[PDB]
């Protein structure tokens, strides 16, 4: 039977950043990039 308890590890309350707790990132699809030299 193992006992789990909690001390030390992360005890921070106010952070001093932009803290969004969302995974952030736009759907493009479609990027620019035309390069064509000579064979393609
Ligand atoms: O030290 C770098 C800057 O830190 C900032 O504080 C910080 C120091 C550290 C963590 C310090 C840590 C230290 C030693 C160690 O062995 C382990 C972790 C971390 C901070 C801020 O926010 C992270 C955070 C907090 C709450 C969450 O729910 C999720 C992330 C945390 C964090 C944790 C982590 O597992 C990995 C990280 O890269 C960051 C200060 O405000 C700045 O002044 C300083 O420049
Ligand atoms: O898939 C990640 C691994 O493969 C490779 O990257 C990649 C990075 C990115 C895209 C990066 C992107 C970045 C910024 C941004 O604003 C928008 C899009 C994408 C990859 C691979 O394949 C996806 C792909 C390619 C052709 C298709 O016909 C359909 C999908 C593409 C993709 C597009 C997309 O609209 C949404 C996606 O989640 C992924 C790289 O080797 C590494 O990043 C990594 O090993």
């Amino acid at each position: 039977d193992a006992e789990f308890r909690h001390d030390s590890g992360y005890e921070v309350h106010h952070q001093k950043l932009v803290f969004f707790a969302e995974d952030v990132g736009s759907n493009k699809g479609a990027i620019i990039g035309l390069m064509v030299g000579g064979v393609v």
